[PDB]
């Protein structure tokens, strides 16, 4: 419902800050965190409906999510967790919350600029990874 007209289309990873102190602060170990730094994924995000697609594609692993704004959803992550999601529009941010062994993260995906900026926090701890367009 032109729900993410700003979005939709392909993104390249340009920049990332924080990342292993964040996926330490998610429980990621050792060989998932370095060999999953390294990656520069593409995200690919179409809507059909009220479906929202994300994809990304990525040396490390590929990924696909399917969802309905505020419709609950299992996910298994690229790090291997098996979580809850649930995603919902904040004020024209994209807000992700991933449940799983009585913890949580949440994923803020918003564009600035022509930029679509990506903001994970755990506890404390926040990761930031910029995309521009491919
Ligand atoms: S609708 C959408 C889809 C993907 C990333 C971000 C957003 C958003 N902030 O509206
Ligand atoms: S924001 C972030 C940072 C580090 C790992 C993964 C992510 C993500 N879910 O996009």
């Amino acid at each position: 419902s032109h729900m993410c007209d700003a979005f939709v289309g392909t993104w390249k990873l340009v920049s990332s800050e924080n990342f292993d102190d964040y996926m330490k602060e998610v429980g990621v170990g050792f060989a998932t965190r370095k060999v999953a730094g390294m990656a520069k994924p593409n995200m690919i995000i179409s809507v059909n409906g009220d479906v929202i697609t994300i994809k990304s594609e990525s040396t490390f692993k590929n990924t696909e999510i399917s969802f309905i704004l505020g419709q609950e959803f299992d996910e298994v992550t690229a790090d291997d967790r098996k979580v809850k999601s649930t995603i919902t529009l904040d004020g024209g941010v994209l807000v992700h919350v991933q449940k799983w062994d009585g913890k949580s993260t949440t994923i803020k995906r918003k564009r600035e600029d022509d930029k679509l900026v990506v903001e994970c926090v755990m506890k404390g701890v926040t990761s930031t990874r910029v995309y521009e367009r491919a």
